[PDB]
């Protein structure tokens, strides 16, 4: 039931795993397989022995095939259901657990490494899987968590369509982007005041047939951050989400992008950016809990990022978020617009509020609103995204909305590989 | 006052201050000069003009001057002041600002990047500090995003500059600011101290080492049950002639990180402190750490680990504990462990263990190794050598040479 063999059966294709080791009573059962076609090794702890606790031969089998999936460079998957180390073997215990995380910390960045947790898991078995890129958890057992699944079955599906994100990338496909174009603009609301969950523009733009494996859903909930599949293609998304927060960046979101972005960055997939954002929510708890450190790694992630990375701006991106977002000055690869975008540093009235401020207070209180809508349309009319945007070369192209999917891929294709 | 080349001659070396560029009215003024010697950039924003609000000409010299400094692999030192970018100036000033950005982002762990924040770094000018390596506030300095105006019409809340983001709260509730200064001057010889550290780093010596011994276990108290500030366990290893720079004192303070020198080398120092919290890690304190490790790791800054906690204190620690595990595991630069007296569970994996490679792991004779304590267990450094997880149990008397010589012979 708990069985590892049965637990990595049902992970692996059917007639695919090769046991590592000797079956033994160790809490640990590794084996190479295959997923979709792919060799993969994985590992699972033994939730028929001690409840899963690590000791010191389990870990070194864990240690071992990571060094088998380093050597052949495979993707590794972890099946966890561990209650903690076996305190009776003390610190070597310790010290055999500690060699598993220096393992992971090893294969970082250059094995895919996704960790599916099936029973409940404490010590070893928490902090392991937060060493990992990617953490599947099935109910039986913020933002450690990227995905929950249904069940255990559904959360091995989970983790083997990951293998297939991260070692199956696949090939940008000009005729498949287009035959899936759509108007995407039609799914934004009639009113630029309301908010709405950017979650269907996003499927919008990848492939129909496809899920879109969302990250961390239920944190920082003002960011959409999660795989799918473009044209064939995997690729990572990022996108405000103006129905939480007003789709403001703040500490959470900031930090959930940023670590997205250096997954993606650092197993070569391409990112899409879309973008609706009017700022970071101002708020002393922000200010106090160190929005200016967190948002300042976003600004490091994306300006660091070496994959191509294409922002579309579908309504707003004012001031120091629209920096963040994947800006020209970030070294972004294209950068799109709808034809009612805007890129500013705040909106017109706000604008307007700060820079005729004296002549507004100097107007009688009574002419005091018609005179500021007056000069918010000028100012509107002077700049109001994506004009002057447009003629300084941060934003490359403003677009037929219908033509979005195609448009993102054929950027995404011609770009390099690796700026 | 707020005259940037009145700023730019109180930070250089007197006389040796090399203009990049002509004096203009852009907001900025970039220069080169030499601390004790030290080649070094530095561009400081320009309070006098439009309170230093960054804009397309001023942003343009200190992205120069950031090409500059990478050129010649220069320090580069930023003099804040600055209510954010030139509303005026549109799209154009937030994408010259995003360039001051790239720019820090290219100079990332390459250049030392040292601020010292003097007035306002406000809107856009916040991120300018947070994205460098060591935040030095002034008194009168203020560093946050949105203003006080902004904050009370938008949440209803009431705060002044000082309480958003004053020097005291960023060194406390934030950890935004590494380093807070005496006033405007003494930020500058901080500033100057850090330049230093990191470009005047030195080499080990083994006889100033011996020579500066002493019995660093006598400082612990009577009890092992008692807390004890762990401070002046760290400055009797140091060189006792020289500040230790201790970043972030009062955020997650039952970590200690700072910088200070070792036979006159600079060393990073990381010390549980059991004064609070009992010594616990947690997820700010495991934050702490590993960015700090990070940090050393960049620059060659060899590392001494001082360890004596209980446990850890979940989505938060979790997450961060996970980063200071993967920041010792990847670290590169020689870093010796000292177990004072305990070492428990989890948080003795993550206090630079062997199995993170450390580069060596001593004891002190009464230190305990162990998943917890005897008396939870039942609901030693023997051992602990036998296992091959301590590497020498040393005299304490002997702590500071011994710690030395391990550093000096790790080949780097």
């Amino acid at each position: 039931p708990r069985d590892p063999l049965l637990r990595l059966s049902n992970f692996f294709d059917d007639g695919s795993v090769e046991l590592l080791h000797e079956r033994d009573r160790s809490g640990v059962l590794a084996a190479a397989g295959t997923v979709n076609g792919v060799r993969t090794i994985a590992f699972c702890t033994d939730g028929t022995v001690m409840g899963g606790a690590m000791g010191v031969e389990g870990c070194t089998h864990i240690v071992n095939a990571y060094d088998t999936a380093i050597e052949d460079q495979s993707p590794i998957v972890g099946i966890w259901h561990s209650g903690g180390a076996r305190l009776a073997e003390g610190v070597r215990a310790l010290h055999a657990v500690g060699q598993v995380f220096e393992a992971m910390i090893r294969a970082s960045g250059y094995i895919p490494q996704i960790s599916v947790v099936v029973g409940f898991a404490a010590g070893g078995a928490a902090y392991g899987p937060a060493l990992t890129d990617v953490v599947v958890m099935a109910p039986e057992s913020s933002g450690v968590c990227h995905i929950v699944a249904d069940d255990e079955l559904d959360a091995y599906d989970r983790g083997r369509r990951l293998v297939g994100l991260f070692c199956q990338q696949g090939h940008f496909d000009r005729s498949k982007a287009e035959a899936g174009d759509t108007d995407i603009h039609a799914l934004l609301p009639e009113s630029s005041r309301r908010a709405y969950d950017v979650r269907p523009i996003v499927t919008a733009i990848l492939d129909a047939d496809t899920p879109f494996d969302e990250f961390q859903a239920n944190w920082a909930p003002s960011m959409v951050v999660g795989l799918g599949r473009l044209s064939g293609r995997t690729v990572g998304v990022l996108a405000n989400n103006p129905l939480r927060l007003g789709g403001c960046l703040n500490s959470e979101s900031a930090e959930k992008a940023a670590r997205f972005v250096r997954l993606c960055d650092a197993f070569g997939i391409p990112l899409v950016v879309v973008v609706d954002v009017p700022g970071y929510l101002p708020g002393v708890d922000q200010e106090w809990g160190g929005v200016v450190r967190r948002g300042a790694k976003l600004l490091h992630a994306f300006g660091e990022c070496t994959v191509p990375r294409v922002t579309l701006v579908t309504r707003k991106t004012y001031g120091g978020a629209y920096i963040a977002m994947n800006s020209r000055s970030l070294n972004a690869t294209k950068v799109f617009a709808w034809p009612d975008a805007e890129v500013a540093v705040m909106g017109a009235k706000a604008a307007v509020g700060i820079l005729h401020k004296k002549k507004l207070a100097a107007a009688p209180e009574h002419e005091r609103e018609a005179l500021h809508d007056q000069l918010a349309a000028e100012h509107e009319r002077i700049a109001g995204g994506v004009d002057s945007a447009l003629d300084i070369g941060v934003v490359d192209e403003k677009i037929d909305p219908a033509h979005t999917r195609s448009k993102l891929t054929e950027a995404l294709a011609q770009a390099p590989a690796r700026r």
